[PDB]
């Protein structure tokens, strides 16, 4: 699958330049509130493109796709409010990760954390270029 | 992917009656408890319908599906208990969100929430239409009486 | 899709030895800590294989762990949600598991908390291996 990434500033831009998930990066250092839901914004937007397949309904194509957390998010108190995001082949919007801190205490993320990544349907090898 | 939804009321019919998730109603107001999983009875059952794939193993058939939180949700405290539910190709039951109240205090849901979807596994458009019986089983609702 | 398992135990074997989802044991009994998350290793390793597909015959590939649905009637939650074993791995298969609840938690071996499920929804078949390949992390080769 391959992604058409536009980052939404430079500072995001120089994360980017700088395997059937492709981590994203935290782009602004936060804290977490205790016992919370954040909706961290990513800064970027995304589009998806696979081969059109012929599907039961009643070139290449836009497609949906998936936000799940890494592995290493199981290390820290913070949990994906959603699950697994659904990313619609239409969002043209930013890519937000809804991050539930369920400690009593305070979590600080900071540029260059990756807690998330995203994934294709199909588990199929990932790739990206920015636009 | 196509699916086929079995309503199990007049109520929950009218509902359907009236993208690749395909979101599901809240079909009975209802208190969750605190603190608590509550299995919440969606009022349909589903068969998915997609076309046959060749698979690694050692026309149009009955797929498995998947039952996905909305990204709503993320914004009231209830959580799927299950993460991803996995509905398996040939599931008569009645489809069930296991929803965790992870606040203290009640959590009132109400007739018309929509806080789970239904999803393909190739994340594919998704139709539906309503039928009467899954197959001729007491279970698939159909068949003598 | 199929699953090549290589059980780290002859206990383990006996477990394996005797659909769209592919139960794992709990492998040996364990308490959990009370609101913690704990890394339950299920002595197995596992590879999956698939046909070739073309993207945008048999080929090595990703796979999906999920938990079972009946985990719900439990205290326990899967941290990362889905987790994702990429082609490439060759370590043991864990289950990383919140307990949600003050108490702690008994698992006890044969209870069955998480499932190994395609990318695709497709039905699973498995077997025994002794090896996933020749690297001594795939538990092959001299030695
Ligand atoms: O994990 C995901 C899942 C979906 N999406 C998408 C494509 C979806 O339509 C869209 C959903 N917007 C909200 C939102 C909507 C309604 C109510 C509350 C929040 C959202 C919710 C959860 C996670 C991310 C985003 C949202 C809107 C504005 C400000 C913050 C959050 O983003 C993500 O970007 N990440
Ligand atoms: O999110 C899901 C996931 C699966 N299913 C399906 C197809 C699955 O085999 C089957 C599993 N039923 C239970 C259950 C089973 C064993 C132990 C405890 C509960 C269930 C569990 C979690 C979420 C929903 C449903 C269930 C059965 C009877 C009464 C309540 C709950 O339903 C759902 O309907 N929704
Ligand atoms: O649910 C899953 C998801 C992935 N994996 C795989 C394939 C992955 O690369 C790899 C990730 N190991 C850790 C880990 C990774 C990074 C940082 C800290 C820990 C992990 C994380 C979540 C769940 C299970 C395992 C891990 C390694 C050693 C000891 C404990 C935890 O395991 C699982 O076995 N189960």
């Amino acid at each position: 699958m391959h992604l058409k990434i536009v980052c939404l500033s430079d500072e995001v831009r120089e994360m980017y330049k700088n395997d059937s998930g492709l981590d994203l990066f935290i782009v602004k250092d936060e804290v977490l509130k205790p016992k919370s839901t954040t909706f961290v914004k990513l800064g970027i937007k995304a589009i998806a493109l696979q081969y059109k397949s012929n599907y039961y309904y009643k070139n290449i194509v836009n497609t949906s796709f998936l936000l799940f957390p890494r592995s290493s998010i199981s290390k820290t108190p913070l949990r994906l409010a959603n699950s697994i995001g659904l990313i619609d082949a239409g969002y043209r919007g930013e890519i937000i990760a809804a991050l539930d801190n369920t400690s009593d205490q305070e979590y600080h993320i900071k540029k260059n954390d990756k807690l998330v990544q995203l994934v294709s349907f199909t588990g199929e090898p990932l790739s990206f270029e920015l636009v």
